[PDB]
């Protein structure tokens, strides 16, 4: 039985690659011949057709404005995912590009208030992303963010984003996805720096699971820097929520740090 949303191969044209990745490609291109789309491509073998189509219902009742949008599928391997085509990419294409110079603290928490809003979406709906990173959040015009390939980790393992009873026990919950968050709050403080810079994934977990924690990242402040060790606490019900990071972040300048001004980068 054909899935709603499962469309046929022919009815999309492959027009521009915009990027190369470790399972497979994405494109610009067009669909039903009106429609500009973005399509994740990835190589036979790579994921399982029938366990995707599965999750894949779960994400058919995920609308929100700070998710990208789902359009259509291709089930038969290669597998292609269609979604709304967004203008500037990657977050951290972003980051490490020409704008993540002039980005301030003020556009990076709005970046992350915008991300905090779509993930306590995903908290409500009792869902788990399991790769909250920058590499996973598109950015359009107006700084708009939205968290992209919502459960599809599951179906390279990012250690230096999972947290510790995650990535040694299999323990992913909303609260792992706490922890992602304080690692891509370090993302856009650096402006799209690898977190732990200088150290092997043996040594992050080595390390982490012994207490270590990335310091202040220069010229942040250390109210911020709170908030991700809060995210980074060991016991995962003591992490704090989206709903709580979205709205801390949001008022951010107001309620925490009105006394902030622009320093080198940040
Ligand atoms: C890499 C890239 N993507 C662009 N736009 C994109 N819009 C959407 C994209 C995108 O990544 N789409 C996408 C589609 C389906 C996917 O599968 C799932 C989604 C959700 C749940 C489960 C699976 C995953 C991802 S990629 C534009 C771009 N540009 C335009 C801006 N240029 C200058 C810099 O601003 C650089 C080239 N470069």
């Amino acid at each position: 039985a054909k899935d709603a949303w499962e469309i046929p191969r022919e009815s999309l044209r492959l027009e521009v690659k915009l990027g190369q990745g470790c399972f497979g490609e994405v494109w610009m291109g067009t669909w039903n011949g009106t429609t500009r789309v973005a399509i994740k491509t990835l190589k036979p073998g790579t994921m399982s057709p029938e366990a995707f189509l599965q999750e894949a219902q779960v994400m058919k009742k995920l609308r929100h404005e700070k998710l990208v949008q789902l359009y259509a599928v291709v089930s038969e391997e290669p597998i292609y995912i269609v979604t709304e085509y967004m203008s500037k990419g990657s977050l951290l294409d972003f980051l490490k590009g020409e704008m993540g110079k002039y980005l301030r603290l003020p556009q990076l928490v709005d970046m992350a208030a915008q991300i905090a809003s779509g993930m306590a979406y995903v908290e409500r709906m009792n869902y788990v992303h399991r790769d909250l990173r920058a590499a996973n959040i598109l950015v359009g015009e107006n700084l708009v963010c939205k968290v992209a390939d919502f459960g599809l980790a599951r179906l390279k393992f990012p250690i230096k984003w999972t947290a510790p009873e995650a990535a040694l026990y299999g323990r992913f919950t909303i609260k792992s996805d706490v922890w992602s968050f304080g690692i891509l709050l370090t993302e856009l403080t650096t402006k799209g720096r690898v977190p732990y810079p200088g150290m092997v994934n043996r040594e992050v977990l080595d390390q982490v699971e012994r207490g270590y924690r990335m310091p202040c990242p220069p010229e942040c402040p250390e109210s911020l820097h709170d908030l991700m060790c809060q995210c980074w606490r060991k016991d995962p019900e003591e992490r704090p929520t989206f709903e709580y990071l979205q709205a801390f972040l949001e008022d951010y300048f107001t309620s925490t740090e009105p006394q902030y001004q622009p320093g080198e980068n940040l």
